[PDB]
Protein backbone atom coordinates (compact mmCIF):
# COMPACT_ATOMS: atom_id res chain seq x y z
CA UNK A 1 0.00 0.00 0.00
CA UNK A 2 1.34 3.62 -0.70
CA UNK A 3 -1.64 6.05 -0.38
CA UNK A 4 -4.81 6.14 2.01
CA UNK A 5 -7.49 8.56 1.27
CA UNK A 6 -10.17 9.40 3.70
CA UNK A 7 -13.43 10.94 2.20
CA UNK A 8 -16.37 12.93 3.43
CA UNK A 9 -19.12 12.53 0.89
CA UNK A 10 -23.32 12.36 1.01
CA UNK A 11 -22.98 9.90 -1.81
CA UNK A 12 -20.48 7.66 -0.96
CA UNK A 13 -21.22 4.90 -3.88
CA UNK A 14 -20.28 7.55 -6.77
CA UNK A 15 -16.72 6.40 -5.79
CA UNK A 16 -17.11 3.13 -6.94
CA UNK A 17 -16.82 4.82 -10.51
CA UNK A 18 -13.28 5.03 -9.76
CA UNK A 19 -12.15 2.08 -7.10
CA UNK A 20 -13.98 -0.64 -8.89
CA UNK A 21 -13.00 0.06 -12.86
CA UNK A 22 -9.86 0.47 -14.83
CA UNK A 23 -6.34 1.04 -13.33
CA UNK A 24 -7.70 2.85 -10.58
CA UNK A 25 -10.55 0.03 -9.27
CA UNK A 26 -7.34 -2.43 -9.98
CA UNK A 27 -5.05 -0.52 -7.89
CA UNK A 28 -7.82 -0.28 -5.00
CA UNK A 29 -8.47 -4.01 -5.30
CA UNK A 30 -4.64 -4.74 -5.12
CA UNK A 31 -4.63 -2.38 -2.06
CA UNK A 32 -2.00 0.39 -3.68
CA UNK A 33 -4.68 3.09 -2.86
CA UNK A 34 -6.90 2.97 -0.03
CA UNK A 35 -10.14 4.89 -0.17
CA UNK A 36 -12.58 4.84 2.86
CA UNK A 37 -15.70 6.76 3.09
CA UNK A 38 -17.82 8.10 5.54
CA UNK A 39 -21.16 9.77 5.53
CA UNK A 40 -22.95 13.19 6.93
CA UNK A 41 -25.75 11.74 6.80
CA UNK A 42 -25.13 8.84 9.25
CA UNK A 43 -24.24 11.45 12.00
CA UNK A 44 -27.43 13.09 11.90
CA UNK A 45 -29.66 13.05 15.15
CA UNK A 46 -32.95 14.09 13.89
CA UNK A 47 -35.51 11.76 12.65
CA UNK A 48 -35.13 12.75 9.31
CA UNK A 49 -31.16 12.68 8.87
CA UNK A 50 -31.41 16.47 7.44
CA UNK A 51 -28.09 17.11 6.15
CA UNK A 52 -28.25 20.82 4.81
CA UNK A 53 -29.17 23.94 6.67
CA UNK A 54 -30.28 27.77 5.71
CA UNK A 55 -27.68 29.96 5.68
CA UNK A 56 -27.54 33.47 8.14
CA UNK A 57 -28.61 36.17 5.89
CA UNK A 58 -30.85 33.80 4.20
CA UNK A 59 -30.73 33.66 -0.21
CA UNK A 60 -31.23 31.36 -2.43
CA UNK A 61 -29.97 27.66 -1.49
CA UNK A 62 -29.07 25.69 1.26
CA UNK A 63 -26.10 25.10 3.29
CA UNK A 64 -24.68 21.79 4.66
CA UNK A 65 -25.03 21.49 8.07
CA UNK A 66 -22.30 22.03 9.68
CA UNK A 67 -22.57 19.51 12.82
CA UNK A 68 -23.06 15.93 10.84
CA UNK A 69 -20.47 17.36 8.49
CA UNK A 70 -18.25 18.40 11.17
CA UNK A 71 -18.45 14.68 13.10
CA UNK A 72 -17.81 13.07 10.09
CA UNK A 73 -14.72 15.20 8.98
CA UNK A 74 -13.43 14.23 12.82
CA UNK A 75 -14.31 10.65 12.29
CA UNK A 76 -12.31 10.38 8.95
CA UNK A 77 -9.49 12.18 11.34
CA UNK A 78 -9.60 9.80 14.09
CA UNK A 79 -8.80 7.04 11.32
CA UNK A 80 -6.39 8.80 9.58
CA UNK A 81 -3.63 9.16 12.50
CA UNK A 82 -1.63 11.99 12.29
CA UNK A 83 -0.13 13.53 8.79
CA UNK A 84 -3.26 13.60 6.98
CA UNK A 85 -3.69 16.45 4.54
CA UNK A 86 -7.27 17.56 4.99
CA UNK A 87 -8.89 18.97 1.64
CA UNK A 88 -11.72 20.71 0.82
CA UNK A 89 -12.72 20.36 -3.37
CA UNK A 90 -14.22 23.82 -4.10
CA UNK A 91 -13.96 25.85 -7.20
CA UNK A 92 -12.24 28.69 -5.52
CA UNK A 93 -9.49 26.97 -4.37
CA UNK A 94 -6.07 25.84 -6.44
CA UNK A 95 -6.78 25.42 -9.60
CA UNK A 96 -5.39 22.33 -10.50
CA UNK A 97 -2.42 21.11 -12.60
CA UNK A 98 0.17 17.99 -13.67
CA UNK A 99 2.38 20.08 -10.90
CA UNK A 100 0.00 20.45 -7.86
CA UNK A 101 -0.70 16.96 -9.50
CA UNK A 102 2.78 15.43 -8.71
CA UNK A 103 2.44 18.04 -5.30
CA UNK A 104 -0.39 16.13 -3.95
CA UNK A 105 0.98 12.81 -4.67
CA UNK A 106 3.76 13.10 -2.54
CA UNK A 107 1.42 12.74 0.79
CA UNK A 108 0.81 9.58 2.03
CA UNK A 109 -2.77 10.11 3.34
CA UNK A 110 -5.27 12.43 2.43
CA UNK A 111 -9.00 13.60 3.70
CA UNK A 112 -11.36 15.16 0.97
CA UNK A 113 -14.15 16.95 2.19
CA UNK A 114 -17.08 16.96 -0.87
CA UNK A 115 -19.53 19.63 -0.56
CA UNK A 116 -23.19 19.63 -2.08
CA UNK A 117 -25.66 22.58 -2.15
CA UNK A 118 -24.37 25.92 -1.97
CA UNK A 119 -21.06 24.92 0.05
CA UNK A 120 -20.46 25.03 3.89
CA UNK A 121 -20.10 27.04 6.81
CA UNK A 122 -16.53 28.96 6.00
CA UNK A 123 -15.55 28.83 9.53
CA UNK A 124 -15.45 25.11 8.92
CA UNK A 125 -12.91 25.60 5.92
CA UNK A 126 -10.92 28.14 8.72
CA UNK A 127 -11.11 25.41 11.26
CA UNK A 128 -10.85 21.90 9.45
CA UNK A 129 -8.99 22.68 6.08
CA UNK A 130 -5.47 22.64 5.21
CA UNK A 131 -5.98 23.60 1.62
CA UNK A 132 -8.49 24.33 -0.78
CA UNK A 133 -8.51 22.65 -4.11
CA UNK A 134 -10.43 23.10 -7.76
CA UNK A 135 -10.68 20.93 -10.49
CA UNK A 136 -11.18 23.75 -12.81
CA UNK A 137 -13.10 27.41 -13.87
CA UNK A 138 -16.61 26.07 -13.83
CA UNK A 139 -19.02 25.01 -11.21
CA UNK A 140 -20.11 21.48 -10.41
CA UNK A 141 -23.47 20.04 -8.06
CA UNK A 142 -21.09 18.65 -5.65
CA UNK A 143 -17.08 17.77 -4.81
CA UNK A 144 -17.60 14.16 -5.81
CA UNK A 145 -16.49 14.09 -9.37
CA UNK A 146 -13.40 16.71 -8.60
CA UNK A 147 -12.53 14.29 -5.87
CA UNK A 148 -12.63 11.31 -7.60
CA UNK A 149 -10.42 13.62 -10.62
CA UNK A 150 -7.79 14.18 -7.72
CA UNK A 151 -7.68 10.92 -6.91
CA UNK A 152 -7.10 9.31 -10.78
CA UNK A 153 -4.80 11.85 -11.13
CA UNK A 154 -2.17 11.73 -8.21
CA UNK A 155 -2.66 7.50 -8.60
CA UNK A 156 -1.50 7.95 -11.78
CA UNK A 157 2.35 8.17 -9.58
CA UNK A 158 1.74 5.13 -7.09
CA UNK A 159 3.97 2.53 -8.28
CA UNK A 160 2.44 -0.46 -9.33
CA UNK A 161 -0.47 1.11 -10.82
CA UNK A 162 0.06 1.77 -14.44
CA UNK A 163 0.82 -1.08 -16.44
CA UNK A 164 2.20 -1.68 -20.04
CA UNK A 165 -0.88 0.38 -21.51
CA UNK A 166 2.56 7.98 -18.53
CA UNK A 167 5.76 9.75 -19.02
CA UNK A 168 4.84 10.73 -22.38
CA UNK A 169 1.65 12.12 -21.61
CA UNK A 170 0.51 15.64 -22.28
CA UNK A 171 1.77 18.18 -19.20
CA UNK A 172 4.69 15.15 -18.38
CA UNK A 173 7.11 17.30 -19.32
CA UNK A 174 5.62 20.59 -19.74
CA UNK A 175 4.43 19.75 -23.02
CA UNK A 176 1.66 18.10 -24.68
CA UNK A 177 2.04 14.69 -26.23
CA UNK A 178 2.16 14.19 -29.53
CA UNK A 179 -0.14 12.24 -32.30
CA UNK A 180 -0.22 8.65 -32.16
CA UNK A 181 -1.86 5.98 -34.83
CA UNK A 182 -2.43 2.32 -34.68
CA UNK A 183 -4.23 0.07 -37.93
CA UNK A 184 -5.21 0.08 -40.05
CA UNK A 185 -2.59 1.39 -42.45
CA UNK A 186 -5.21 3.64 -44.21
CA UNK A 187 -8.31 5.31 -42.22
CA UNK A 188 -10.67 7.13 -44.55
CA UNK A 189 -8.27 7.86 -46.85
CA UNK A 190 -5.62 8.58 -44.61
CA UNK A 191 -2.69 7.27 -43.96
CA UNK A 192 0.20 7.07 -41.15
CA UNK A 193 3.68 9.22 -41.27
CA UNK A 194 5.71 7.42 -43.52
CA UNK A 195 8.52 7.68 -40.60
CA UNK A 196 6.33 5.62 -38.11
CA UNK A 197 6.22 2.78 -40.16
CA UNK A 198 10.19 2.89 -41.24
CA UNK A 199 11.13 1.67 -37.71
CA UNK A 200 13.89 4.39 -37.20
CA UNK A 201 14.17 4.37 -33.81
CA UNK A 202 16.28 7.36 -33.24
CA UNK A 203 14.07 9.30 -36.29
CA UNK A 204 10.44 8.30 -34.52
CA UNK A 205 11.91 9.99 -31.39
CA UNK A 206 12.69 12.88 -33.15
CA UNK A 207 9.12 13.14 -35.04
CA UNK A 208 7.49 12.55 -31.62
CA UNK A 209 8.88 15.23 -29.56
CA UNK A 210 8.87 17.93 -32.59
CA UNK A 211 5.42 17.18 -32.64
CA UNK A 212 5.22 17.53 -29.15
CA UNK A 213 6.78 21.18 -29.57
CA UNK A 214 4.86 21.55 -32.41
CA UNK A 215 1.38 20.79 -31.19
CA UNK A 216 2.11 22.97 -27.74
CA UNK A 217 3.15 26.07 -29.74
CA UNK A 218 -0.23 26.10 -31.84
CA UNK A 219 -2.50 25.14 -29.14
CA UNK A 220 -0.71 26.28 -25.78
CA UNK A 221 2.27 28.75 -26.65
CA UNK A 222 1.84 30.36 -22.71
CA UNK A 223 2.99 26.91 -21.77
CA UNK A 224 6.12 27.24 -24.19
CA UNK A 225 6.81 30.99 -22.53
CA UNK A 226 6.84 28.84 -19.04
CA UNK A 227 9.05 26.31 -20.08
CA UNK A 228 13.23 26.31 -20.16
CA UNK A 229 14.22 23.96 -23.19
CA UNK A 230 17.05 21.86 -23.71
CA UNK A 231 19.17 22.44 -26.62
CA UNK A 232 17.72 19.98 -28.47
CA UNK A 233 14.17 20.73 -27.62
CA UNK A 234 14.42 24.70 -28.97
CA UNK A 235 16.13 22.90 -31.81
CA UNK A 236 13.60 20.80 -32.58
CA UNK A 237 10.80 23.26 -31.96
CA UNK A 238 12.69 25.86 -34.67
CA UNK A 239 12.08 22.83 -37.47
CA UNK A 240 8.83 21.90 -36.14
CA UNK A 241 7.51 25.60 -36.55
CA UNK A 242 9.74 25.78 -39.91
CA UNK A 243 7.61 22.85 -41.11
CA UNK A 244 4.23 24.42 -40.32
CA UNK A 245 5.39 27.36 -42.17
CA UNK A 246 6.35 25.64 -44.96
CA UNK A 247 2.59 24.47 -45.77
CA UNK A 248 -0.73 25.95 -46.48
CA UNK A 249 -3.08 25.57 -43.56
CA UNK A 250 -6.74 26.25 -43.52
CA UNK B 1 -36.40 16.37 -21.54
CA UNK B 2 -34.33 18.70 -23.00
CA UNK B 3 -30.76 17.22 -23.40
CA UNK B 4 -29.45 14.02 -24.60
CA UNK B 5 -25.91 12.58 -23.95
CA UNK B 6 -24.48 9.36 -25.99
CA UNK B 7 -21.56 8.39 -25.14
CA UNK B 8 -18.47 5.99 -26.07
CA UNK B 9 -16.82 4.32 -23.30
CA UNK B 10 -15.28 0.91 -22.03
CA UNK B 11 -16.35 1.69 -18.78
CA UNK B 12 -20.36 2.45 -18.98
CA UNK B 13 -20.98 1.64 -15.33
CA UNK B 14 -18.79 4.86 -14.21
CA UNK B 15 -21.61 7.15 -15.13
CA UNK B 16 -23.72 5.32 -12.76
CA UNK B 17 -21.60 8.01 -10.75
CA UNK B 18 -24.22 10.88 -12.32
CA UNK B 19 -27.21 8.92 -13.36
CA UNK B 20 -27.98 7.43 -9.85
CA UNK B 21 -27.18 9.97 -7.55
CA UNK B 22 -28.20 13.87 -6.34
CA UNK B 23 -29.74 16.22 -8.39
CA UNK B 24 -28.13 14.84 -11.82
CA UNK B 25 -29.44 11.31 -10.91
CA UNK B 26 -32.53 12.94 -10.26
CA UNK B 27 -32.23 15.23 -13.73
CA UNK B 28 -32.06 11.68 -15.41
CA UNK B 29 -34.63 9.80 -13.60
CA UNK B 30 -37.20 12.25 -14.41
CA UNK B 31 -36.14 11.75 -18.27
CA UNK B 32 -34.18 15.84 -18.38
CA UNK B 33 -31.36 14.75 -19.19
CA UNK B 34 -30.63 11.11 -20.77
CA UNK B 35 -27.43 9.50 -20.98
CA UNK B 36 -26.99 6.54 -23.28
CA UNK B 37 -23.99 4.63 -23.27
CA UNK B 38 -21.77 2.49 -26.37
CA UNK B 39 -19.46 -0.18 -24.87
CA UNK B 40 -16.46 -0.71 -27.80
CA UNK B 41 -15.71 -3.79 -25.92
CA UNK B 42 -19.18 -4.79 -27.69
CA UNK B 43 -18.16 -4.20 -31.30
CA UNK B 44 -14.75 -6.83 -30.62
CA UNK B 45 -15.04 -9.53 -33.09
CA UNK B 46 -11.95 -11.68 -31.47
CA UNK B 47 -12.24 -14.33 -28.93
CA UNK B 48 -10.47 -12.33 -26.27
CA UNK B 49 -13.09 -8.37 -26.95
CA UNK B 50 -9.40 -6.84 -27.92
CA UNK B 51 -10.23 -3.22 -27.69
CA UNK B 52 -6.67 -2.10 -27.40
CA UNK B 53 -3.69 -1.91 -30.04
CA UNK B 54 0.02 -1.28 -30.29
CA UNK B 55 0.68 2.15 -32.15
CA UNK B 56 2.45 2.29 -35.12
CA UNK B 57 6.32 3.41 -34.93
CA UNK B 58 5.75 1.39 -31.22
CA UNK B 59 6.84 3.14 -27.84
CA UNK B 60 5.08 2.53 -24.27
CA UNK B 61 1.47 1.85 -24.47
CA UNK B 62 -1.26 1.23 -26.37
CA UNK B 63 -3.62 2.86 -28.29
CA UNK B 64 -7.79 1.90 -28.62
CA UNK B 65 -8.49 -0.79 -31.35
CA UNK B 66 -9.78 1.92 -34.09
CA UNK B 67 -12.82 -0.61 -35.52
CA UNK B 68 -14.46 -1.34 -32.11
CA UNK B 69 -14.33 2.45 -30.80
CA UNK B 70 -14.94 3.41 -34.83
CA UNK B 71 -18.18 1.48 -34.89
CA UNK B 72 -19.00 2.19 -31.46
CA UNK B 73 -19.27 6.06 -32.08
CA UNK B 74 -20.99 5.10 -35.47
CA UNK B 75 -23.60 3.47 -34.17
CA UNK B 76 -23.67 6.34 -31.19
CA UNK B 77 -24.18 9.19 -34.15
CA UNK B 78 -26.92 6.23 -35.57
CA UNK B 79 -28.76 6.89 -32.72
CA UNK B 80 -27.87 10.54 -31.91
CA UNK B 81 -29.65 11.49 -35.16
CA UNK B 82 -29.01 14.48 -36.88
CA UNK B 83 -27.38 17.61 -34.79
CA UNK B 84 -25.44 15.77 -32.50
CA UNK B 85 -21.92 17.61 -31.83
CA UNK B 86 -19.39 15.01 -31.21
CA UNK B 87 -16.69 15.33 -28.39
CA UNK B 88 -13.51 13.88 -27.71
CA UNK B 89 -12.40 14.47 -24.24
CA UNK B 90 -8.59 15.26 -24.29
CA UNK B 91 -5.95 16.76 -22.27
CA UNK B 92 -4.94 18.58 -25.47
CA UNK B 93 -8.09 19.92 -26.36
CA UNK B 94 -10.02 23.54 -25.33
CA UNK B 95 -9.94 24.16 -21.52
CA UNK B 96 -13.43 24.04 -19.69
CA UNK B 97 -14.41 27.34 -18.01
CA UNK B 98 -18.46 28.59 -17.25
CA UNK B 99 -18.28 30.55 -20.48
CA UNK B 100 -17.19 26.78 -22.34
CA UNK B 101 -19.92 25.00 -19.99
CA UNK B 102 -22.79 27.41 -21.15
CA UNK B 103 -21.80 27.45 -24.62
CA UNK B 104 -22.01 23.58 -24.43
CA UNK B 105 -25.13 23.77 -22.63
CA UNK B 106 -26.57 25.23 -25.43
CA UNK B 107 -26.53 21.70 -27.53
CA UNK B 108 -29.29 19.38 -27.22
CA UNK B 109 -27.34 16.55 -28.45
CA UNK B 110 -24.03 15.73 -27.60
CA UNK B 111 -21.57 12.67 -28.14
CA UNK B 112 -18.93 12.23 -25.41
CA UNK B 113 -16.38 9.86 -26.34
CA UNK B 114 -13.54 8.59 -23.79
CA UNK B 115 -10.56 7.52 -23.99
CA UNK B 116 -7.82 5.31 -22.40
CA UNK B 117 -4.86 3.96 -22.32
CA UNK B 118 -2.33 6.39 -24.31
CA UNK B 119 -5.23 7.54 -26.65
CA UNK B 120 -7.06 7.39 -30.09
CA UNK B 121 -5.45 7.12 -33.29
CA UNK B 122 -4.81 10.85 -34.82
CA UNK B 123 -6.85 9.84 -37.97
CA UNK B 124 -10.14 9.44 -36.02
CA UNK B 125 -10.34 12.15 -34.42
CA UNK B 126 -9.63 13.96 -37.78
CA UNK B 127 -12.21 12.63 -39.32
CA UNK B 128 -15.17 11.82 -36.33
CA UNK B 129 -14.87 14.37 -34.00
CA UNK B 130 -16.40 17.56 -33.94
CA UNK B 131 -14.60 19.31 -30.96
CA UNK B 132 -11.68 18.52 -28.38
CA UNK B 133 -12.11 19.32 -24.99
CA UNK B 134 -10.18 19.07 -21.42
CA UNK B 135 -10.96 19.68 -17.86
CA UNK B 136 -7.70 21.01 -16.90
CA UNK B 137 -4.12 21.05 -17.58
CA UNK B 138 -3.12 17.38 -15.85
CA UNK B 139 -3.59 13.56 -17.01
CA UNK B 140 -6.24 10.91 -16.04
CA UNK B 141 -6.71 7.63 -16.87
CA UNK B 142 -9.75 7.81 -18.57
CA UNK B 143 -12.30 10.51 -20.60
CA UNK B 144 -14.84 8.97 -18.36
CA UNK B 145 -14.68 11.32 -15.07
CA UNK B 146 -13.99 14.37 -17.41
CA UNK B 147 -17.32 13.50 -19.48
CA UNK B 148 -19.00 12.96 -15.94
CA UNK B 149 -17.71 16.59 -15.40
CA UNK B 150 -18.41 17.95 -18.45
CA UNK B 151 -22.14 16.30 -17.72
CA UNK B 152 -22.43 17.61 -14.79
CA UNK B 153 -21.70 21.16 -15.43
CA UNK B 154 -24.07 21.45 -18.57
CA UNK B 155 -27.11 19.60 -16.53
CA UNK B 156 -26.96 22.56 -14.08
CA UNK B 157 -28.41 24.49 -17.07
CA UNK B 158 -31.57 22.51 -18.01
CA UNK B 159 -34.23 23.83 -16.54
CA UNK B 160 -36.33 21.90 -13.58
CA UNK B 161 -32.59 20.32 -12.69
CA UNK B 162 -31.58 22.53 -9.72
CA UNK B 163 -34.14 23.14 -6.97
CA UNK B 164 -34.11 24.92 -3.25
CA UNK B 165 -31.26 23.80 -2.38
CA UNK B 166 -26.73 28.62 -8.76
CA UNK B 167 -27.08 32.12 -10.33
CA UNK B 168 -24.67 33.14 -7.52
CA UNK B 169 -22.22 30.40 -7.92
CA UNK B 170 -18.68 31.10 -8.65
CA UNK B 171 -17.93 32.53 -12.51
CA UNK B 172 -21.68 32.71 -12.81
CA UNK B 173 -21.32 37.01 -12.90
CA UNK B 174 -17.64 36.16 -13.88
CA UNK B 175 -17.07 36.94 -10.11
CA UNK B 176 -16.08 33.97 -6.65
CA UNK B 177 -19.00 33.13 -5.07
CA UNK B 178 -19.06 35.21 -1.21
CA UNK B 179 -18.29 33.28 2.40
CA UNK B 180 -21.65 31.63 3.77
CA UNK B 181 -22.54 30.98 7.13
CA UNK B 182 -25.11 28.60 9.18
CA UNK B 183 -25.84 27.39 12.03
CA UNK B 184 -24.37 27.56 15.21
CA UNK B 185 -24.28 31.26 16.08
CA UNK B 186 -20.63 30.88 17.43
CA UNK B 187 -18.50 27.76 16.46
CA UNK B 188 -15.12 27.27 17.14
CA UNK B 189 -15.02 30.16 18.95
CA UNK B 190 -15.76 31.97 15.42
CA UNK B 191 -18.87 34.17 15.18
CA UNK B 192 -21.04 34.96 12.17
CA UNK B 193 -20.35 38.36 10.39
CA UNK B 194 -23.14 40.65 12.42
CA UNK B 195 -24.47 41.69 9.23
CA UNK B 196 -25.68 38.44 8.51
CA UNK B 197 -28.26 38.52 11.73
CA UNK B 198 -28.76 41.80 11.02
CA UNK B 199 -31.69 40.59 8.78
CA UNK B 200 -31.12 43.76 6.51
CA UNK B 201 -31.48 43.11 3.09
CA UNK B 202 -30.37 45.21 0.86
CA UNK B 203 -27.12 45.38 3.43
CA UNK B 204 -26.61 41.81 3.22
CA UNK B 205 -26.27 42.40 -0.39
CA UNK B 206 -23.97 44.85 -0.66
CA UNK B 207 -22.20 42.84 2.11
CA UNK B 208 -22.17 39.58 -0.52
CA UNK B 209 -21.21 41.44 -3.09
CA UNK B 210 -18.08 43.11 -2.04
CA UNK B 211 -16.82 39.25 -0.43
CA UNK B 212 -17.47 38.58 -4.11
CA UNK B 213 -15.30 41.14 -5.23
CA UNK B 214 -12.97 40.70 -2.48
CA UNK B 215 -12.32 37.15 -3.01
CA UNK B 216 -11.87 37.55 -6.66
CA UNK B 217 -9.24 40.13 -6.77
CA UNK B 218 -6.98 38.40 -3.67
CA UNK B 219 -7.47 35.20 -5.12
CA UNK B 220 -8.00 35.62 -9.02
CA UNK B 221 -7.22 39.05 -9.97
CA UNK B 222 -6.71 38.04 -13.50
CA UNK B 223 -10.40 37.31 -13.70
CA UNK B 224 -11.25 41.20 -12.26
CA UNK B 225 -8.89 42.47 -14.91
CA UNK B 226 -10.94 40.71 -17.52
CA UNK B 227 -14.66 41.55 -16.43
CA UNK B 228 -16.19 44.86 -17.12
CA UNK B 229 -17.68 46.06 -13.85
CA UNK B 230 -20.79 47.63 -13.55
CA UNK B 231 -20.53 51.04 -11.59
CA UNK B 232 -21.84 49.64 -8.17
CA UNK B 233 -19.19 46.87 -8.83
CA UNK B 234 -16.47 49.26 -9.07
CA UNK B 235 -17.84 50.45 -5.88
CA UNK B 236 -17.93 48.19 -3.88
CA UNK B 237 -14.74 46.87 -5.11
CA UNK B 238 -12.91 50.40 -3.84
CA UNK B 239 -14.51 49.81 -0.14
CA UNK B 240 -13.55 45.88 -0.55
CA UNK B 241 -10.13 46.82 -0.72
CA UNK B 242 -10.16 49.86 1.40
CA UNK B 243 -11.71 47.47 4.02
CA UNK B 244 -8.73 45.00 3.38
CA UNK B 245 -6.00 47.62 3.41
CA UNK B 246 -7.09 48.84 6.93
CA UNK B 247 -6.81 45.53 8.99
CA UNK B 248 -3.54 43.45 10.14
CA UNK B 249 -3.15 40.34 7.63
CA UNK B 250 -1.46 36.68 8.32
N1 LIG C 1 -14.69 23.47 -9.90
C1 LIG C 1 -14.86 22.67 -8.85
N2 LIG C 1 -13.78 22.17 -8.15
C2 LIG C 1 -13.88 21.56 -6.94
N3 LIG C 1 -15.07 21.48 -6.25
C3 LIG C 1 -16.14 22.00 -6.92
C4 LIG C 1 -16.12 22.58 -8.17
N4 LIG C 1 -17.42 22.97 -8.56
C5 LIG C 1 -18.16 22.63 -7.56
N5 LIG C 1 -17.49 22.07 -6.48
C6 LIG C 1 -17.91 21.42 -5.39
O1 LIG C 1 -19.38 21.20 -5.38
C7 LIG C 1 -20.00 21.94 -4.34
C8 LIG C 1 -21.41 22.47 -4.86
S1 LIG C 1 -21.20 23.88 -5.87
C9 LIG C 1 -21.40 25.30 -4.70
C10 LIG C 1 -20.25 26.25 -4.98
C11 LIG C 1 -20.10 27.51 -4.19
N6 LIG C 1 -21.33 28.39 -3.98
C12 LIG C 1 -19.01 28.43 -4.86
O2 LIG C 1 -19.35 29.22 -5.76
O3 LIG C 1 -17.87 28.47 -4.25
C13 LIG C 1 -19.00 22.87 -3.74
O4 LIG C 1 -19.26 23.02 -2.36
C14 LIG C 1 -17.68 22.07 -4.02
O5 LIG C 1 -17.42 21.13 -2.97
N1 LIG D 1 -7.41 16.56 -18.62
C1 LIG D 1 -8.25 15.70 -19.20
N2 LIG D 1 -9.36 16.15 -19.89
C2 LIG D 1 -10.11 15.36 -20.70
N3 LIG D 1 -9.76 14.07 -21.01
C3 LIG D 1 -8.64 13.62 -20.36
C4 LIG D 1 -7.87 14.34 -19.48
N4 LIG D 1 -6.81 13.55 -18.97
C5 LIG D 1 -6.98 12.41 -19.55
N5 LIG D 1 -8.03 12.34 -20.45
C6 LIG D 1 -8.63 11.32 -21.06
O1 LIG D 1 -8.10 10.00 -20.64
C7 LIG D 1 -7.42 9.35 -21.71
C8 LIG D 1 -6.17 8.57 -21.12
S1 LIG D 1 -4.84 9.67 -20.82
C9 LIG D 1 -3.84 9.58 -22.37
C10 LIG D 1 -3.53 11.01 -22.76
C11 LIG D 1 -2.73 11.31 -23.99
N6 LIG D 1 -1.44 10.53 -24.23
C12 LIG D 1 -2.33 12.83 -24.01
O2 LIG D 1 -1.29 13.20 -23.44
O3 LIG D 1 -3.00 13.56 -24.84
C13 LIG D 1 -7.27 10.31 -22.84
O4 LIG D 1 -7.35 9.61 -24.07
C14 LIG D 1 -8.52 11.22 -22.60
O5 LIG D 1 -9.69 10.68 -23.22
Amino acid sequence: SHMWIGVISLFPEMFKAITEFGVTGRAVKHNLLKVECWNPRDFTFDKHKTVDDRPYGGGPGMLMMVQPLRDAIHTAKAAAGEGAKVIYLSPQGRKLDQGGVTELAQNQKLILVCGRYEGIDERLIQTEIDEEWSIGDYVLTGGELPAMTLIDAVARFIPGVLGKQAEEDSFADGLLDCPHYTRPEVLEGLTVPPVLMSGHHEEIRKWRLKQSLQRTWLRRPELLEGLALTDEQRKLLKEAQAEHNSLEHH
